[PDB]
């Protein structure tokens, strides 16, 4: 499986991290505690553009593949460009259950 990727659920509240691979925590220095059940806009911080936050917030509205590149910060403020590929993933009704979120290579 992929090194570093999150899982959302968005059929709970504010669509909430329900899985961080353990790469992800490694990367990001959050851990396991701190990361579980928030929004992962927490990644984001003064550097990130706001054109590519919106372009995210269409592809979850729409329910759309997409890879967006933007400047996130770990947990002691190092930068870093996130390559962010989103899938929903959907049940056999075509229902919306899940999102996966791929950092993409890197450094
Ligand atoms: C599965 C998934 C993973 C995401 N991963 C990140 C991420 O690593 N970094 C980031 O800045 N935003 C990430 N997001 C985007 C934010 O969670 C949020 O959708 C974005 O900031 C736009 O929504 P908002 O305007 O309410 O903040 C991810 C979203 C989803 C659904």
């Amino acid at each position: 499986i992929e090194k570093n990727f999150v899982i959302t659920d968005p059929r709970l509240p504010d669509n909430p991290i329900i899985f961080a691979s353990d790469g992800f925590l490694e990367l990001t220095e959050y851990s396991r505690e701190e990361i579980l059940g928030r929004n992962a806009r927490f990644l984001q911080g003064p550097e990130t553009d706001q054109a590519t936050v919106q372009k995210i917030r269409d592809a979850i509205r729409d329910q759309r593949e997409t890879t967006v590149q933007l400047i996130n910060y770990t947990k002691s403020g190092k930068k870093f460009w996130n390559l962010l590929h989103l899938q929903p993933v959907r049940d056999q009704k075509g229902e919306l259950q899940y999102f996966i979120g791929v950092k993409l290579n890197g450094s």
